[PDB]
C-alpha cells in the first residue's frame, strides 16, 4: 500500500505588466498536471515504449494550494507581487522582497513556487525554470518557473503548455538529477551518472521530440530514455518517471524532507 | 589621474573543526594579495608575454577590512562562527545563519567574502569557491572561497597558495566573465564570448601551467591568454587583467555597485 505524500503549496506571482499577474484557473491547471504526473495518471504514459512499460512509477505524492498561512490563518495559497523588476534569474531575486520579488514561506511546511515572466541563467541565457535540491537554505527553498511555461492555459504557450517544467523542477526539489548527468564541456559525455541504474546512460540532454530510438553512448537498441521527466524534450514527450527515481524520492521524503510526512 | 576605490572587506569564518577557524594572519594575506592584483603591483606581472604587455591593466581598486560594523560600531572586519555543518555548496548555506552559516552584512557598503572548509557544486564536485554576479539579492551578494585556497600562508596549499582564488572571484562580483565564454557540453566551443574585445576568443578553460602558446578556435599565433585571472590556471600561472576587462569593471562601479564610490 503507497502512502500518499500531501504536500501544501504556494505559489508567488511576481508580475510586472497586468497579463503576468496570471489567473487563478492558469494556476489549478498547474496543480492539476502535477496529481496527473506524480501519481502515473496522466493519459499520455501510453506513450512511453512498451519495453519500459514495467519501470514506469507512481511516486505517490499530491499537491495542493496551501489552506492555511504560516501562522495558521485562512489564505488562497497563491500571493500576488508587483514589481517594477522586468527580468529574474538564477541569483534567486524573485526569492526576496528585497529584490523586487516575494519572500518564501517555511520551506519545512510549503513547497515554494514562484511565477515570473523573465527568467535568465547567470549567462543571460533565457531559460524556463529553476529549482534548489533539497539541504539549501529554507530562504530560497523551492522552484522558480516562468508564466508562459506555467499551466496548462492562460499565457502558457506551445511547446511549454503542458504543465511539465512544474513536474521536472519539482522533480529537483525531490532529489532528481538530469538524466543525461550534467557533464561541463570538456567532460567526457559518456562519463557522468544520473545515479540511478534504470535509466540508461546517455550521453547529452534530448530536446524537441525525438524519435524512438535514440541511442548515445553505446545504450542500444532502446536508446536514451528521452520520454522521462528528467530529459529536457518538449512538454508532450515526456511522460514518466521510472522506479529507480521513486527509490530516490523517497529517501527525499524520508530525510531531508521527512517534515512534509504526515 | 585615477581614482582609487577602496571597498570595504567583512570576512566570515565558518568553521567546524579548530584548524578550519582560521589565523588573522592568513586573512590579512589575502587582503595583502587583493591590494596587489588589483593594482597592478604583483611582480609576477612580468609572465604575461611581451606581445600582451599593453594590455595589462590597473584596475584602480584596493581593499581593506572594514573598521566600522554595519551599524557604525568598532570592528575587526573579520567574522568567526561555529557550525556543525560539514559542507557548503553553491546553494548559498554558507549565506545564512539559519543554514549553519553567517549572514550577509549590506552588500551595498562592503565586500561580504566567506571561508569555509568544504564547497561543492549542485552535481557535488569539489570546488575552490563561487561569486555572485551584480544585481542579485543583497542577501547573498559576495563571494566564498575555501579555506585551503585563502591567503598565502596558514592552511592554504600549493597550487592554489597565492591567493588568486578571490582575485577570481572577486572578478565575478565585478562583473567579469570566464575567458572561455563558458559553453553547454553541446555547444561549439568557439560560439560564446566572455564580452570583451582584447580577451582572444578561446575554446575551453585552462588548467594547471599551459606553455605559450596555446592555440584555440583560430587565435593564433599569440593563443588563449590563458594567465589571465579570470581562466582556470593554476594560482602561479594566472597574473593580469586586460585593460577590455577594466572598462566592464568601470561599468559596474558606476552603474549597479557605485554605493561603494566616495
Ligand atoms: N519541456 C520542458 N518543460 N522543459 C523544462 C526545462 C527546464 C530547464 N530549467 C530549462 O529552462
Ligand atoms: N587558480 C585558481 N585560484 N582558480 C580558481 C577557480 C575557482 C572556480 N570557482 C573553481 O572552483
Ligand atoms: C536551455 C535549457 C537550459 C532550458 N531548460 C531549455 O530547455
Ligand atoms: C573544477 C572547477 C569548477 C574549479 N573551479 C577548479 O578549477
Ligand atoms: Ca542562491
Ligand atoms: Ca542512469
Ligand atoms: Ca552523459
Ligand atoms: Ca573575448
Ligand atoms: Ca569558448
Ligand atoms: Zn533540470
Ligand atoms: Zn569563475
Amino acid at each position: 500500500r503507497m502512502e500518499i505524500v500531501k504536500i501544501p503549496v504556494v505559489v508567488h506571482v511576481v508580475w510586472n505588466e497586468e497579463e503576468e499577474n496570471i489567473s487563478d484557473a492558469q494556476i489549478q491547471s498547474q496543480i492539476d498536471i502535477l496529481n496527473k504526473d506524480f501519481r502515473k495518471l496522466n493519459s499520455d504514459v501510453s506513450q512511453v515504449p512498451s519495453v519500459w512499460s514495467n519501470l514506469i512509477a507512481d511516486l505517490g505524492i499530491e499537491f495542493f494550494l496551501a489552506t492555511k498561512d504560516p501562522n495558521g490563518n485562512q489564505t488562497t495559497g497563491i500571493t500576488r507581487t508587483q514589481t517594477s523588476v522586468t527580468f529574474f534569474t538564477t541569483s534567486d531575486e524573485v526569492k526576496f522582497a528585497s529584490s523586487g520579488g516575494e519572500d518564501a514561506w517555511p520551506a519545512d511546511r510549503y513547497l515554494n513556487i514562484w511565477v515570473c515572466h523573465v527568467l535568465k541563467s547567470e549567462i543571460g541565457q533565457d531559460i524556463l525554470g529553476y529549482a534548489q535540491f533539497p539541504g539549501g537554505p529554507a530562504e530560497t527553498d523551492g522552484v522558480v518557473i516562468v508564466d508562459a511555461a506555467f499551466g496548462t492555459t492562460g499565457t502558457a504557450l506551445p511547446p511549454f503548455d503542458k504543465g511539465r517544467t512544474a513536474t521536472h523542477e519539482i522533480g529537483h526539489w525531490l532529489n532528481l538529477y538530469h538524466i543525461w548527468g550534467d557533464e561541463l564541456r570538456f567532460e567526457d559525455p559518456c562519463s557522468r551518472s544520473d545515479e540511478v541504474d534504470d535509466t540508461p546512460n546517455q550521453a547529452d540532454p534530448n530536446f524537441g521530440a525525438p524519435s524512438y530510438p535514440h541511442v548515445s553512448c553505446s545504450n542500444g537498441p532502446n536508446g536514451d530514455m528521452f520520454m522521462n521527466y528528467m530529459d529536457y524534450v518538449d512538454d508532450k514527450c515526456m511522460v514518466m518517471f521510472t522506479q529507480g527515481q521513486a527509490t530516490r524520492v523517497n529517501a527525499c521524503l524520508d530525510g531531508p524532507r521527512s517534515s512534509f510526512l504526515a
